[PDB]
C-alpha cells in the first residue's frame, strides 16, 4: 500500500474544536502549542514559560496526576467551560482542551450503558449484541448513522449492524475494500481506540514550534484527540457525503476486530464523557465477542473430538475410515466435508460427493509439484488451479495432506460451491484518490466454499499424525 | 443440611428501610402491602383498590414498563424523596420503595467504575483484579470491610481479597465452612445477585394479607430487595459483630463463583444506584474470571497436547513411555506428576519418585476390589486408603487407570505431599446456631497434594485410550 506510507501520526496540526499544549515533565514548562491556544485558555504562553496556578488553575491536580500511575488526565475547567485532558509522551505531557459537554447527566450515560451491559452478560446471539451496541452509541452520540464494521482476514470490512436517523444512506450488509482504512491507520486504531472529526472542512491549526526543543523532533500525536486527519480521508468523507464522523475501535485478543463508525450529514461534536462512554460500549461488545468466539471454538473442538476418537480406535486400518456407513460419515464430518479421496498409491477410494477419479488424479499431480509441507487448505481451488472450475460444484474448497511421499499417498476432503452475491459499497478495484460513488456494487462470487475453521484444520492435521505412523509401522 | 430446608424466599415480611406493594398486572389492583406502606407513600391503599395517578404519580411510567420487555422498573420519586423499583412475579408486579440516594453524582460512580473497567480489560493478574474490584466497592459503598469470597468445590469459601477502614477484623486468607451459606441461600444468590441488611436488629414489617388473593399463595419474595432475612444469619451477624452487611453475587459460566461481602460495625444503607453500581463491578470481575479460566485452561491443554503428541508417536511400545530420559520426562509431565508406575501383569516399571514396589502392589489390590470405571483420581489417597499415609510424602495424590482388566495392567501417576496451614475463620466442625468465635483457627493439612486439573484428567483419559487398543491390538 502506497497510501500506507503517509505518516498520519505527525501532521504537526490539530482540528478547530480544541487547542493543544505540550509541557516538559520536569519543569511543567511550555515547549509547543497550537496557534489557537490563546483563543481557548484566554492566556498567551510563550515557549520556555513555566505553567503556574495563575496560568492554569488545575496545575496542582495535573502535577499530582503525572506523579501517579494513571495513563490519562481528565479535568472539568468550570470557569472557561472547557474539558481538559492529557497523556504522557516520553518526558512530555501533551495537554488538550475542548468545549465542555453542553448539558448531559452522567446517569443519562450510566443509565443507557447499564441497559446494554445487563443485556449482553446473559450471553445472547452476536448479531443482536452488535445491533444493541450500535443502537446505544446511536442514542448517546446522536449521529445520523451508527454501524459496526467487522474486519475480514484480507482486512476488507463487512457492515454487520446499523442504526440511523434516515438522513444518511443505509450500508448494512455492504462490503468495503481494505484500502478504505490503510495499514498504518489500522495499526494506530489498535492502540488509540477513539477518533472524532466534527467538521470535514475544518482549517488545520498549526502547532509551533514545528520542532520540539526537549526531543529535537516533531510531536508524536498518536494519542492526540485533536490530531489533524489525512487529507485523503477528508476527501473520502466529502465523497461519502459525511460532514462529521466518529469511530471507536473494537479490540479483541489484542487485534483490531472492527469499528463502531458514526457519520453525520452536517457538522456534529461529542463530549469527552460521551466519547469515553462509546469507547466503553466498544469494550463491553469486545469482552463478549472474545467469549462467544472462545466458547464456539471450544464446542467445535469437543464435537470434532468425539468424531476423531471413533476414527482413531476404528483404524486400531483404512476400514476404520471406509469400513461402513458409520465410519465414512465420521470421515466427512471430521472437517465438515461433503466428500473425501483416500489415494494410497494407485488405489483410489471416493467417499460422499467427490470429483471424478481422473480429476482427483490430476489434482494430486498439481499438489505433488508444489511445496506442500503438512496440509494444503483453500475455499477457492479454482484461484490457483483454474482446471478445477470444471468440478467447482463438488470441490470448490479442499484440505489436501500427503500420508506417504514415498508411496504418493493423499487424504483430500472436498467442499461444494456455495454461491453468494457480495454487496460492495462502491467499485472495489477502481497520489491515489477515493472513489466518488458508493452505490451497492454486486458481484456473484463463484467457485468458493464455506471457509475452513481452525478446529477443522487442527482435526485434519491430527488425523494426518495418526495415519502417518500407522503407514510408517505397516511399511 | 437441615438449615438448608428453611424457606428464606417466603418470610412474608420485609426490613424497616423500605415498603412493599403487590399489584395485579391486569387492573394494577392492590393485592398485598407491608404494614409500613402508608408511612412511606403517605397514602393508605385498601386491598382491592386500583392504583391511579392520584395514588401513584409514576403509574403511567409503570404501566408502560410492564407492557415492555425490561426485567426491572426503576423510578426516582422526587416529591417523596423515594427510589421506586419493581419486578414481575407471574401475573403480579412486586413494587418496592426506599429513601432516595442522599447526595451522590452519577459521574461519582461512573468515574470510579471506569477506573476498574479500564484496569481489567488489559487482562492482568486475577489477585490484583480481585483487590481492585474489592477496593472500588469499599469506596462507593463506604463499608468498614469489603472482601471477595471465592467458593471451593465443597462450597467452603476462602477470602482472596479485602479492603477495610480498620473498624472490623481482617479475614483475608481465612477459610469459612459451607454451612455459613447453606444450599437454598447459595441457589437464591445465583439468580438474585444483590442483598442488603442495613441494620441487624431491624423489626420485621409484616406483609398483609398473608395469602395473595390472585394466586391463593404466600408471596414469592425471591427478587424482593426488602425481603426479611433468616433469623439464624442475623444471629450469625451479631456474633461476627456486624450491625450492617451488603453482598453481591459473582456468577461465572452460570454458577455462583463467589461473593463481594461488605460488612459495617454500625447500621449503614446503600442507594439503589450504588447497589446497582456494585452488582455491575461484580459482573466486570465475573467477565474477567471467565476469560482467564478459559485462557489458562486453553494454554494448559496446548502444553499437555505437545507432550501427548511425543508419547503417542513414541509408542508407535512401552519404550515410547519408558525408552530414555526424554520419554520418561514426558510421561510424568503429561499430568504434572513426580512419579508413575506402569504395571503390566507381574512386570513393574517405576519412573521418577514412587512408593516401593510392594506399596504400589498393595495399592493395585485395593483399586481392583473397588468399582474403578475408567480412571480413579484423588489429591488425598490416605482419606480412603489409610495404609497410604506411610508413603504420603511420595504419593499423597494419584491418577490410577487400568489398561487391561484381563492382565491386571495399570498406569498410576504419583504426586508428593504439599503441606500447608489452613487458616479457618473460627472452628469449622463445632435447631442449629452459629459459632460465637471467629478467631483464626489453624489446622496442618497433611497427606494432600496439588489438585488434579481437568486438562490433566483429560490428558490422562486420552493416553489410556491410546494404550488400550495397542494392548488390544498386541493381544
Ligand atoms: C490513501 C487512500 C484512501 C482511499 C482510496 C480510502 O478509501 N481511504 C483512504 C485512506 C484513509 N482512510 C482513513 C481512515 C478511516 N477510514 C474509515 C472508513 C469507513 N468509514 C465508514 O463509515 C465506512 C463504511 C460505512 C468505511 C469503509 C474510517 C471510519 C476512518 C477513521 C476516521 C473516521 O472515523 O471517519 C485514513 C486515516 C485518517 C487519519 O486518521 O488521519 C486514511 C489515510
Ligand atoms: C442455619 C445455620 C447457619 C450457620 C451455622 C451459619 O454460619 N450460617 C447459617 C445460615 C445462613 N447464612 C445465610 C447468608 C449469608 N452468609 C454469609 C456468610 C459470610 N459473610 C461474610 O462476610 C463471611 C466471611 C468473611 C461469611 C462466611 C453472607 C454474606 C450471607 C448473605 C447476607 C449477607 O450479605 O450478610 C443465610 C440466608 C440469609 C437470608 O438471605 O435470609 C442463612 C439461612
Ligand atoms: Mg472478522
Ligand atoms: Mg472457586
Amino acid at each position: 500500500d502506497s497510501c500506507g506510507a503517509e505518516p498520519i501520526h505527525i501532521p504537526g496540526a490539530i482540528q478547530e474544536h480544541g487547542a493543544l499544549l505540550v509541557l516538559s515533565a520536569r519543569e511543567f514548562s511550555v515547549v509547543q502549542a497550537s496557534d489557537n491556544l490563546a483563543n481557548y485558555i484566554g492566556v498567551d504562553l510563550p515557549i520556555g514559560a513555566v505553567a503556574t496556578e495563575a496560568n492554569l488553575p488545575f496545575i496542582s491536580v495535573l502535577s499530582a496526576w503525572y506523579s501517579g500511575a494513571a495513563s490519562n488526565f481528565r479535568y472539568a475547567w468550570a470557569e472557561k467551560k472547557l474539558d481538559v485532558s492529557a497523556h504522557r509522551s516520553g518526558t512530555l505531557v501533551i495537554l488538550e482542551v475542548e468545549k465542555a459537554g453542553v448539558g448531559e447527566s452522567a446517569e443519562k450515560l450510566m443509565g443507557e450503558l447499564t441497559s446494554l451491559a445487563k443485556y449482553l452478560n446473559s450471553a445472547p446471539s452476536l448479531e443482536d449484541a452488535l445491533f444493541r451496541t450500535a443502537q446505544l452509541v446511536s442514542s448517546i452520540s446522536g449521529h445520523d448513522r451508527t454501524l459496526i464494521y467487522d474486519f475480514g482476514l484480507d482486512w476488507s470490512g463487512h457492515v454487520v449492524a446499523e442504526a440511523g436517523s434516515g438522513a444518511l444512506p443505509s450500508y448494512l450488509g455492504l462490503r468495503f475494500p481494505a484500502g478504505d482504512i490503510p495499514p498504518q491507520a489500522r495499526q494506530l486504531y489498535t492502540i488509540n481506540r477513539l477518533r472524532m472529526i466534527p467538521d470535514v472542512d475544518y482549517k488545520p491549526v498549526p502547532i509551533r514550534p514545528e520542532v520540539n526543543a526537549e526531543t529535537g523532533a516533531v510531536l508524536d500525536m498518536s494519542f492526540s484527540q485533536l490530531r489533524s486527519v489525512s487529507p485523503v480521508h477528508l476527501e473520502y468523507m466529502r465523497n461519502m457525503g459525511t460532514a462529521a464522523s466518529m469511530s471507536v475501535s473494537i479490540v479483541v485478543n489484542g487485534a483490531l476486530w472492527g469499528l463502531i463508525a458514526c457519520h453525520h450529514a452536517t457538522p456534529h461534536s461529542v463530549s469527552l464523557a460521551v466519547r469515553e462512554a462509546c469507547d466503553f460500549a466498544a469494550q463491553l461488545l469486545s469482552m463478549r465477542i472474545a467469549m462467544e468466539q472462545s466458547s464456539q471454538d471450544a464446542s467445535r473442538r469437543v464435537e470434532l473430538g468425539h468424531i476423531q476418537a471413533r476414527l482413531l480406535k476404528g483404524m486400531a486400518w483404512v476400514d476404520g475410515l471406509l469400513g461402513g456407513e458409520g465410519e465414512r460419515e465420521d470421515l466427512l464430518k471430521q472437517v465438515g466435508a461433503d466428500g473425501a479421496a483416500l489415494v494410497l498409491g494407485d488405489d483410489y477410494e471416493l467417499v460422499g460427493n467427490t470429483p471424478s477419479r481422473e480429476q482427483v488424479e490430476e489434482l494430486i499431480l498439481w499438489l505433488g509439484e508444489r511445496e506442500i509441507a503438512d496440509v494444503f487448505a483453500t475455499d477457492n481451488l479454482a484461484g490457483n488451479y483454474p482446471t478445477a472450475a470444471a468440478y467447482a460444484s463438488v470441490a470448490s474448497g479442499i484440505i489436501a495432506m500427503r500420508v506417504s511421499e514415498l508411496h504418493g499417498s493423499w487424504l483430500i476432503w472436498f467442499r461444494p460451491e456455495v454461491i453468494k452475491t457480495v454487496r460492495w459499497g462502491g467499485d472495489p478495484h477502481k497520489r491515489i484518490h477515493p472513489r466518488k460513488s458508493f452505490e451497492i456494487w454486486k458481484e456473484q462470487l463463484r467457485n468458493t466454499s464455506f471457509p475452513w475453521s481452525e478446529p477443522e484444520l487442527a482435526a485434519a492435521r491430527e488425523l494426518r499424525g495418526a495415519i502417518i505412523g500407522i503407514v510408517l509401522r505397516k511399511t
